[PDB]
């Protein structure tokens, strides 16, 4: 079944999986390739490990706020 709030949720979420989500995910998976991770923690300094990485990979950060409204819905 789908709830009201849940398609609101849904419909709110849409505007957010973007081209930097799904950049940011790819840069999430080299991460755990790179180490061989089974499972990825949300610990501290992995905000800084991911903003690195996605500045080397792609040339440009997005704003701060962004990253986390990503982590919101990933983790």
């Amino acid at each position: 079944t789908l709830t009201m709030d849940r398609l609101e949720s849904l419909i709110k979420e849409h505007s957010i999986i973007d081209d930097n989500y799904i950049k940011t995910l790819l840069v999430i998976k080299n991460l755990m390739l790179k180490d061989n991770l089974d499972t990825l923690a949300m610990v501290r300094g992995l905000n800084v490990k991911i903003r690195k990485a996605f500045k080397a990979t792609y040339g440009y950060n997005y704003n701060y706020i962004k990253l986390t409204e990503y982590l919101s819905i990933i983790f």
